[PDB]
């Protein structure tokens, strides 16, 4: 997470870690509790190929990386079936737990949005994570989760930021529908984010409006992180999480 | 290059080497004379933003690269307007050269093929660079540039083994008709080998197929390199390179 | 540590990490708390030159390295002015803290032992750390500190093993009389647990018999540990650290 | 090498580059031709164990590293008895080739000095290698074989160097007998120069005065590089060349 601070304990209490197995249960992505048996992550996080499940665990919630793990063996992954190598669009998955996880003030789910909701410029977001903290530099030990407020801007605005400065053609389109933009050349989230979540504040309510996919660089000018759109994929999430 | 051997010094007078300004003028990516004061190459060789020319220079065929250096600047960049970041689609672009190159038996253009070739499994078909011999692992010093032969596979057989192991849907399409499929577990081009050329021996003349794009891996199981279809921009590249 | 196992919360109350000022506060060597307000350590940790204490912090037991850490700085460095660089001989030195630490069943000080004492071979030794589990492999998150029992090597058989597949003479001492030497090519200490300390059990006390100093490799076949002996230095270091 | 130039075709025709096999024949440390069949180098280089012969190969002077290789290799190698890990006394080794290597203008054999000669300060000369050319900044390809001018410090004047900064005893001796000193501040050898040549200029006679050891840093102050000093081996390396 670039320019937030570590989130206080009773903050964001459905982060949740992706772990893989090497030399230690390594920190490769977030992801967030969105059903006491479901984890909301981004496709690329659990990709490329199909992975044998052997080879990763969830931990939820923990204010410091490593240090109090009670990893959590996963069931089964879901990956959208419009996602595919290099490419950024559907980038959304599901993990389904052995197990429902107890829910309570420290742990427990965040809401889903409703179909309507378009979290339009001005909304006051936040991204967690523990990823890297700046470019080509990862968080500290003791590696505590950091929380930063991001600024939205709108998908068109965005699409013609990413437009400044590249070789592409105006009438071609960077950002997509199914994608949402958030952050500034001050605040961001960044490698070791994916997977994890953008919420904001609607109303007095948490509502989880992206899932931290890409972006050229981290707290780049002109160069806003792109998250994945999820009331883009409600009714796929539906198939499979209980409403 | 995966699995070739160095190549003849009278072989391949249209490969170039692209450099960028580092502590030495370092190679990036590969390219080709296919024009006196042109050179092809990948977009994302050139991407992601629009580059400053003053950090870039061309390199004619040498047999080891850096030895007997003759540098040219580059006088401007186009690169296909419907290529973007995070996109594998319309990976192609064009150098032109400050001045016209002295064609000569050791370096000299290479043909581009005719809108009709399809470049069909069985052609007889090499691959030529200067990048991995491996999954991360480096040409070795004095940097020989290497060659290797490589099948053609059909676009839909390609397209199918991309999605074996994979959570990509049967429907939707990884292999795109701009795009051309060489190599097997054995032999292939590799990170650094990108922009350079795939040509193929037709009715006794050279042809450039295609240029190196990407692939999952360098020589993995069911994962064929990617390259850009050079007949598929005939009209693209004839819009700025005379005939 | 290489080939030990995690220690007790309840074992190695003496055990302290050095940290050096980075990105944060790193772990760079082991000492010992010998007193209440000081701590013995290997001359090479804080070699080569005379360090800046502010760059300086001492950590007493925990039992994961960052978690809880209680950084205390130190008041002055003395190290054994026969030391010197690129020479292993006289490898020890004293830290003072500004201040003595309480003293506890959880936190107190290892005794030295006797001037008359050998540690000879079969004697039971442990040796603790935060070092690297092998060669070029560190102590993976969360740090746990590391134990391993290592056979101690009579001084004359260690300098012949030294001797063997080296070109040294066999006149020429390799392991000299403040020098001692434990481990083999199961259990040993490693990088990152230098200054840290070898304690044997002798007759149900804990007497500590060395400070990690150097080695080849880690973990070698025919190439033990070799620490500075303590009983060696106890006048010069009771010219500093009070009775 | 820090600090210098690229040196010029003509120059240093003794240069060696020794090899170790890992993917290619890369190079590891230097070494000077004394005899149309040795080599003398550092120990260290040579070290830590003793080596299997089949990894190593010698390149005679080359103007760039691993271009025109013609590797030769190694028909028996001898390290200095004293010489033990972690420690620089008696770095210095000699490595037989198989064969007398052909002489010429290009390729030649330099010249041991006579025991008396002490290389005071004042004396002209420089230092050769692929080393790197400043602390943890190697050697850029087309890896050119680098030269630079060194001065001389006293022996007695570098050991005070070294004490500059550092806990060590005034009355423990850090520089040795065995040793010399060359460099400042810009002007230094480095990492990958080790086992090769220092040598001067003495009435018009090029002689080797040191093989490049260790030092702290690279062109670092107050801390010269160190060098094996030649006269005080000229025994033991007669006890082998001829
Ligand atoms: C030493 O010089 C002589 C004369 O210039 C060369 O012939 C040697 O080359 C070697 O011997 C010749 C006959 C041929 O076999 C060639 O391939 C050999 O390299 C040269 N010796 C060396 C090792 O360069
Ligand atoms: C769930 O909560 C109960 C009650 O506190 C506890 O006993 C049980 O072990 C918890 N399950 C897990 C997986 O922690």
């Amino acid at each position: 997470i670039v320019g937030g601070q570590e989130a206080p304990r009773s903050k964001w209490p459905w982060q949740v870690s992706l772990r893989v197995r090497d030399r230690y249960w390594m920190h490769f992505c977030g992801g967030s509790l969105i059903h006491p048996q479901w984890v909301l992550t981004a496709a690329h996080c659990v990709g490329p190929d199909v992975k044998d499940l052997a080879t990763l665990r969830v931990q939820l919630r923990e204010q410091h990386l490593y240090y109090q793990d009670q990893l959590l063996p996963v069931s089964r992954i879901i990956v959208h079936p419009q996602f595919y190598i290099i490419q950024t669009g559907a980038d959304i998955a599901l993990l389904e737990l052995e197990e429902p996880v107890n829910i309570s003030s420290r742990v427990h789910t965040v809401m889903l949005p409703p179909a309507s909701e378009t979290f339009p410029p001005g909304m006051p977001c936040w991204v967690t994570g523990w990823g890297d903290v700046d470019n080509d530099e990862p968080l500290p030990p003791p590696f505590p989760l950091k929380q930063v407020k991001v600024p939205i801007m709108e998908n068109h605005i965005c699409d013609a930021k990413y437009h400044l400065g590249a070789y592409t053609g105006d009438d071609v389109r960077i950002i997509r529908d199914d994608m949402l933009c958030a952050g500034n050349s001050q605040r961001d989230s960044c490698k070791g984010d994916s997977g994890g979540p953008l919420v904001c504040k609607v109303n007095g309510t948490w509502l989880q409006a992206g899932v931290v996919s890409w972006g050229e660089g981290c707290a780049q000018p002109n160069r806003p992180g792109i998250y994945t759109r999820v009331t883009y994929y409600l009714d796929w999430i539906h198939h499979y999480v209980p409403k």
